[PDB]
């Protein structure tokens, strides 16, 4: 899945 953080994705 993605994931979000201050709008940021993040692959893994």
């Amino acid at each position: 899945s993605w994931t979000w953080e201050n709008g940021k994705w993040t692959w893994k």
